[PDB]
DNA sequence: GCGATCAGCTT
DNA sequence: CGAGCTGATCGCA
């Protein structure tokens, strides 16, 4: 059973061949400034294991790592690249990434280790990472003989699996998606994460002190109105106070008790004064715990920066996710929460934050793919799409569109993009399922191309077994044939939504690639910091703002050519908050 | 400690 | 109605 390999004491020339499977192991989930516990190399000459303190101090090995002509095949090269960036070492020549390859082939597999990717091609001569390292409090790096064999086995699988993975990607017309989009993007994300975002901790600490004062006042007011002290953050104890002691109506229930959601509490406000205070307490408590305290926990004390990790291989649509901290959900909607963004500042003196976002990219992608004449014309005239939808579905002129009509047409537009269902829209607009169905019916009469696409896409998902995006990303939908109404409906909604949300993901990913290429051609010091689904956040010297005002929107607008134009809005300021 | 449940923040 | 991550509580060991 055991796999042969050389547990080397020093680096030799045969370990530096021009094609190899490479493993640079970082066990810690958060790889920023984290240890590299071991190194494995597999090539035409054999299998090798190197101790990191030895290999990373060897000039010939470091040079090999940074030589772009020396091709490497890896799994999660971004993790390795960043851990190496923290050590001052540049990783180049990664021509194949098994994690990204597995992800494009089928994102539903949830491949998060070499073993899971390998199982897709009936290769099982490698253990899962969790089996070797354990989990949670028991998580630990094993002794050298166990560690070394695991790393060599991982590199061996990568070496073996490259050909079959590339062959299937080619068959799926996804070879260019891997090589020209996801892999170059991986390198860009690595730079962004390493750069980090500077945080004004003193601003945060002062906001935290003001919130603590306001929480105390509201908290005591809640105990006064209830005539009793209890744990407000406990939906169980709160439910007793509201629905039993104060006798408030039960409009909705959960699986384990009474519902205390914001929308539920919103309806209970007129009955008792305690309701508005609990809502206010929930608002302040969310900012304090998640955005003040939670953010302060992950700020590096030396540099005052946050280094998020973008998961490029998780979502089923092709979007990225962000963790430790999640910087894709910083408050913006309410002013009190929006002020959290004042804490995100440029990393250098006399630099500014520049933010640029696509305007209605999802609805524009839908106009393109459905080839709906009305929707295409709307965007060609650059109309306010929600006002336009209201005019159409409610049969009125522009002057006759009221604020409530626009708000409801806006909801119909979101529903259409998310995969339309009468029950979901109804819940969202607080109306009946029958009334919501009336809006949908009206929409499809005004936008017959969109109705045709929605019908056709569901049919295609059933015929092929999957749906695809503009740049050939795919999502398998086996539940599209289920005889369970709920399970089948969800797959139908995903069939409708994925090519829209997914193609928008394709476009911004390409824009980021195109942008970095332009920033480098123009020798600008400007660099990407964050991506929030339809927007790009950068920082640059103040002297570069005027060039960016022209460069950034143009690159983002020209990323792809659709049947309708792409439109990008932009702003800049002293903090992320001011870039509005 | 572990994770199920509920709640809330974003696009 | 689509796609995510994280904090507090509570029942569990
Ligand atoms: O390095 C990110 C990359 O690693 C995976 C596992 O293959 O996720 C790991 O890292 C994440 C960020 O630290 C953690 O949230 C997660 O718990 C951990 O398994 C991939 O999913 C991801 O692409
Ligand atoms: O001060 C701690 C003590 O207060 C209680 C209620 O008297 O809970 C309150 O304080 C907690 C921590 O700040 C909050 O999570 C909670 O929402 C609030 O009601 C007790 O539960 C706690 O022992
Ligand atoms: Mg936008």
């Amino acid at each position: 059973k055991k796999m042969a390999f050389t547990l080397a004491d020093r680096v030799t020339e045969e370990m530096l061949a021009d094609k190899a499977a490479l493993v640079v192991e970082v066990v810690e989930e958060n790889y920023h400034d984290a240890p590299i516990v071991g190194i494995a190399v597999v090539n035409e000459h054999g299998r090798f294991f190197l101790r990191p303190e030895t290999a990373l101090a060897d000039p010939q090995f470091v040079a090999w790592l940074g030589d772009e002509t020396k091709k490497k095949s890896m799994f999660d090269s971004k993790r390795a690249a960043v851990a190496l960036k923290w050590k001052g070492i540049e990783l180049c020549g990664v021509s194949f990434d098994l994690l990204l390859a597995a992800y494009l082939l089928d994102p539903a597999q949830g491949v998060d280790d070499v073993a899971a990717a390998a199982k897709m091609k009936q290769y099982e001569a490698v253990r899962p990472d969790e089996a070797v390292y354990g989990k949670g409090a028991k998580r630990a790096v094993p002794d050298e003989p166990v560690l070394a064999e695991h790393l060599v086995r991982k590199a061996a699988a990568i070496w073996e699996l490259e050909r079959p993975f590339l062959d299937e990607l080619r068959r799926n017309e996804q070879d260019r998606l891997l090589v020209e989009l996801e892999q170059p993007l991986s390198s860009i994300l690595a730079e962004m994460e390493f750069a980090g975002v500077k945080v004004d901790t003193k601003r945060l600490e002062q906001m935290g002190k003001e919130l603590a004062e306001q929480l105390g006042t509201v908290e005591q007011r809640i105990y006064e109105l209830a005539g009793q002290e209890f744990n407000i953050n406990s939906p169980k104890q709160l439910g007793v106070i509201l629905f039993e002691k104060l006798q408030l109506p039960v409009l909705k229930k959960t699986k384990t008790g009474y519902s205390t959601s914001a929308d539920v509490l919103e309806k209970l406000a007129p009955y008792h004064e305690i309701v508005e205070n609990i809502l206010h307490y929930r608002q302040l408590g969310k900012l304090q715990s998640t955005y003040i305290e939670g953010l302060l926990k992950v700020v590096r004390p030396d540099t005052k920066k946050v280094h998020t990790i973008f998961n490029q291989a998780l979502t089923q649509t092709g979007r990225l996710s962000s963790t430790e901290p999640n910087l894709q959900n910083i408050p913006i909607r309410l002013e009190e929460g929006r002020k959290i963004r004042q804490a995100f500042v440029p990393s250098e003196s006399d630099w500014l934050i520049f933010a640029a976002d696509y305007s209605q990219i999802e609805l524009r992608v839908l106009a393109h793919i459905a080839e709906d004449d009305n929707l295409m014309e709307a965007f060609r005239r650059d109309l306010d799409i929600h006002t336009k939808t209201a005019m159409d579905i409610f049969q009125v002129s522009e002057d006759e569109v009221t604020p409530n009509m626009r708000r409801q047409a806006k909801a119909v537009n979101f529903g259409i993009v998310y995969g339309i269902s009468d029950y979901g829209l109804a819940q969202n607009l607080n109306i009946s399922r029958k009334e919501a169905a009336e809006f949908i019916e009206r929409y499809f009469e005004s936008f017959p191309g969109v109705k045709r696409y929605m019908e056709n896409i569901v049919q295609e998902a059933k015929q092929k077994g999957y749906v695809t995006t503009l740049l050939h990303r795919r999502r398998y939908l086996p539940d599209i044939t289920s005889r369970n109404f709920n399970v089948r409906s969800f797959a139908e909604r995903m069939a409708m939504n994925t090519p829209i949300q997914g193609s928008a993901a394709d476009i911004i990913k390409k824009a980021m690639i195109d942008l970095n290429a332009r920033l480098k051609e123009e020798r600008l010091q400007a660099h990407l910091l964050l991506q929030v689904h339809d927007e790009l956040i950068l920082e640059a010297p103040k002297e570069e703002m005027e060039r960016l005002c022209r460069l950034v929107p143009e690159v983002m607008e020209q990323a792809v050519t659709l049947r309708v134009p792409l439109k990008v809005d932009y702003h800049y300021g002293s903090t992320w908050y001011d870039a509005k």
